[PDB]
DNA sequence: AAAAAAA
């Protein structure tokens, strides 16, 4: 369809709750709720989104705004407004459906809705139910029946599982569709589900198949999403709202970025520990940080080290997809509340998760996708606070830092090399209690992980994978050693006819 | 065998 740009404007008349109230856009009850949150003033994207999202019964909406700049309320407020605008029509039906790439994010958005509810008990009538995977279906549906929610937040899969069973009962009158972190939801493995959801909701709707308004939000998107969103967009023209200049980088300016480069990938483990150690001393245990890792196993493994190396000083929270949803929710709450501590996680906590007052965002290795570099370091410097970011890598990963400059215009001015002392190496290797068999899996996971993103990050397959592989030897403290595997397994890997596979592995059946 | 996400 037709895309209409609305570029960033420096000379723009401000927008406030009071103005939007006096202008008649916002009813008193939502104003009352948002004002009590005692924000200085509406963030750019909020000022730019609210009126348009409510404005025409036509145009779809895309909105780009940097991390932690209030993109949530930027659509949660208009929704509530729309709910107030139609309180006598279909008062027991879902009118707004919000979708998010992870469960914790969905639950977080739900919690935000609950905050809105908390700031004004008059808005509790507009009930809200979350539909995410890893929780009891029956209970969720019991909640659905009980409350008759006007707002649903969900993850695609469970939402499909709900729709295929109860599309007629709750979802026959949706008017708004919200894709938070829209770009991720349009990636492979998500897009089909979103297209399915879109199809079902459009098919089921009573007024028309083009009734629903679609809202796309993310810190990272371009026009190339609209080509990917074409099948889920209904309206004839799309409203692109951008709080960022076209040339300007998507990364947040207030983030103090740096990158530590090592000879080997394993070294980055030593660099991170030495860095954290320095911070705890200089900050007197007043340290709140998030550290990212490529895989679940490397996360869990890194957690062991950090626990052995820093549990005297701080709490170490392990956070990844293989954690049960209860533990995830609880630890998320704890890290949200706690003043200090270290959150060791995969990319489950890369997008959208708002942990207040995080000092530093560390990264061992590279993200699952280029864009997720922006989101990762986005976990800090949120809501007007300052923040720092450190990227721990080795030379064989440097083509990634280059691709950060080429694609996203992101330049890390602060670079420096790193080589570990024998002391720190001894200290860390002493902190490893994992058997060789486990180390094997841990490194293999990294091999598999880094293999998948070679084409994406411009890596040299012949140079990168053996480096990742030698980690095994480094951890077992025998550099010349190779990972012991069976021929059939290496054949499953498909590297049996490769010099690399021979260079990284030792067939020991 | 490799974030996440449907069991
Ligand atoms: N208008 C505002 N002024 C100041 N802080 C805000 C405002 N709106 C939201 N926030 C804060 O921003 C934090 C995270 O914002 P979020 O909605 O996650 O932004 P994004 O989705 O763009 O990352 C929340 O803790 C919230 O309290
Ligand atoms: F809305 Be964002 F993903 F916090
Ligand atoms: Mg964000």
């Amino acid at each position: 369809s037709k895309l209409i740009h609305v570029p960033k404007e420096d000379n723009s008349k401000e927008v406030t709750l009071d103005s939007l109230l006096e202008e008649g856009v916002l009813d008193k009850e939502i104003h009352k709720a948002i004002t009590r949150m005692e924000f200085p003033g509406l963030t750019p994207v909020q000022q730019k989104t609210i009126k348009p999202i409510l404005s025409s019964e036509d145009h779809d909406v895309i909105a780009r705004a940097k991390t932690g700049t209030g993109k949530t309320f930027a659509f949660l407020i208009p929704i509530f407004q729309h709910l107030i605008n139609t309180k006598f029509d279909s008062q027991y039906m879902v009118k707004a459906v919000i979708v998010a790439p992870t469960r914790d994010l969905a639950l977080q958005i739900e919690a935000e809705v609950k905050k809105i509810h908390d700031m004004n008990y008059g808005l509790k009538k507009y009930a809200c139910v979350s539909l995410v995977g890893g929780t009891d279906f029956r209970a969720a549906m019991n909640k659905m029946n009980k409350l008759r929610p006007n707002i649903v937040i969900a993850t695609p899969g469970r939402l499909i599982d709900v729709l295929e069973k109860y599309s007629n009962k709750f979802f026959r009158f949706v008017d708004y569709k919200v894709l938070d972190e829209a770009d991720r939801l349009l990636e492979i493995g998500f897009r089909d589900d979103l297209e399915t959801i879109s199809g079902i909701l459009n098919e089921k709707n009573s007024k028309s198949a083009d009734n629903i308004k679609t809202l796309l939000f993310s810190a990272t998107l371009d026009d190339k999403v609209q080509k990917l969103a074409n099948n889920i967009m209904n309206k004839k023209e799309c409203l692109f709202l951008d709080t960022v200049d076209k040339n300007e980088p998507e990364a947040h300016e207030r983030i103090d970025q740096s990158v530590v480069i090592s000879e080997k990938f394993a070294n980055s483990i030593f660099a991170a520990v030495e860095h954290i150690k320095k911070q705890i001393k200089e900050r007197d245990s007043n340290y709140k940080a998030i550290i990212f890792a490529p895989t679940v196993k490397f996360t869990s493994f890194l957690c062991s080290i950090l626990k052995n190396e820093f549990k005297k000083d701080l709490p170490i929270l392990e956070f990844h997809g293989k954690i049960t949803q209860n533990k995830r929710t609880s630890l998320v709450k704890r890290f949200k509340k706690d003043e200090s501590g270290i959150l060791v996680c995969t990319d489950v906590g890369a997008r959208g998760m708002d942990f207040p007052n995080v000092h530093e965002v560390l990264q061992i290795g590279v993200p699952s996708e280029l864009a997720n570099y922006i989101h990762r370091i986005g976990r800090t410097a949120r809501s007007g606070k300052e923040g720092s970011s450190v990227l721990f890598i080795c030379k064989d990963e440097l083509p990634f830092v280059r691709e950060l400059e080429d694609a996203k215009n992101i330049v890390i001015a602060k670079q420096e090399k790193y080589e570990p002392s024998e002391e720190i190496k001894s200290e860390v290797l002493e902190a490893v209690t994992e058997e060789p068999e486990d180390i094997s899996d841990i490194v293999i996971s990294l091999i598999s992980s880094y293999r998948s993103c070679i084409k994406e990050y411009r890596f040299s397959e012949r140079r990168i994978l053996p480096e990742i592989a030698s980690t095994y030897g480094v951890l077992l403290n025998d550099p010349q050693l190779k990972i012991p595997v069976s021929r059939r397994f290496l054949d499953k890997l498909g590297l049996s006819r490769s010099p690399i596979g021979k260079a990284m592995f030792e067939i020991r059946d």
